[PDB]
């Protein structure tokens, strides 16, 4: 599994701030756009890129606060999310799109898609984020952390203070080890304390139990855009899987129209770790059917 980043920066300012972003393949037709979430970046997808700029352009933007991209001192809310890749689309000039999305991505991809579904050709997506009715759903290994996360006074000690989305749920969300070269690609936008503050509000942005109330609303008003969409789908799910264990996956084949399932073998939540390859290759067989 490589561990380089051999591709070109590209910077487009949108609201003030410049964004960074992966772009390569054709310069023409129909771009895939792969989304990243927390507390990744285009690094995230290093390895899956390959597989489809032979036959599209791949296009893998830093959320703003992350990765490349310049950090304004924002709040760092789903909302603020949603207006930098809103501007960052049209900065672009992309018209139609094929979506490639995870965890904080996926919710920015499937909000995007139920706001223009004339512009969306596909969505391949994987450990993506659903209301989440009641804790008891969320894995044993991981649930008394997320509910620190989500606490005062204790999930700013852990995140912010001690990096634990970066040292502890990222490699601990990889079957395989990560290596250090990894964590350090990782760990880089992080390095001060302050500049932490995304990777703290997103966990306390998770639709859960009905709380926060306007994140709920919006997720719900995707699910049911997506159960009632048309639009090919490719998912991908591992083993135990975090978000998406196997039962909910085959429960998914069958709820989501046109919706092809892909098993990936072992995996927690950062799938594009453990079998990059398979996740590649699959999208690349996948987008000729579109066309």
């Amino acid at each position: 599994i490589g561990t380089g980043f051999p591709f070109d920066p590209h910077y487009v300012e949108v609201l003030g701030e410049r964004m960074h972003y992966v772009d390569v393949g054709p310069r023409d037709g129909t771009p895939v756009l792969f989304l990243h979430g927390n507390p990744t970046s285009s690094y995230l997808w290093r390895n899956i890129i390959p597989h489809v700029a032979p036959s599209h352009r791949c296009i893998a933007p830093d959320l703003i606060g992350m990765g490349k991209s310049d950090k304004p001192d924002l709040d760092y809310f789903f909302d603020d999310h949603v207006r930098y890749l809103d501007a960052f689309i049209e900065a672009l000039g992309l018209e139609e799109v094929v979506l490639v999305i995870h965890d904080w991505g996926s919710a920015l991809g499937f909000h995007w898609a139920k706001r223009n579904p004339e512009r969306v050709k596909g969505i391949a997506c994987m450990e993506f984020i659903r209301p989440i009715p009641t804790w008891d759903e969320w894995p044993e290994f991981a649930r008394e952390t997320f509910q620190a996360f989500r606490t005062a006074d204790v999930g700013r000690e852990l995140i912010i203070d001690q990096n634990a989305f970066i040292e502890g749920v990222l490699p601990k969300c990889v079957v395989r080890p990560l290596t250090e070269v990894e964590m350090d690609h990782y760990r880089e936008p992080f390095l001060k304390p302050v500049d932490r503050e995304p990777l703290w509000r997103f966990p306390n942005e998770i639709p859960i139990a009905g709380e926060p109330a306007n994140i709920v609303a919006l997720v719900e008003a995707y699910m049911n855009w997506l159960h009632q969409s048309p639009v090919p789908k490719l998912l991908f799910w591992g083993t135990p899987g975090v978000l998406i264990p196997p039962a909910e996956a085959a429960r998914l084949a069958e709820s989501l129209p046109n919706c092809k399932t892909v098993d990936i073998g072992p995996g927690l939540h950062y799938l594009q770790e453990d079998n990059p390859d398979l996740i590649g290759s699959e999208i690349a067989r996948w987008l000729p059917g579109l066309a």
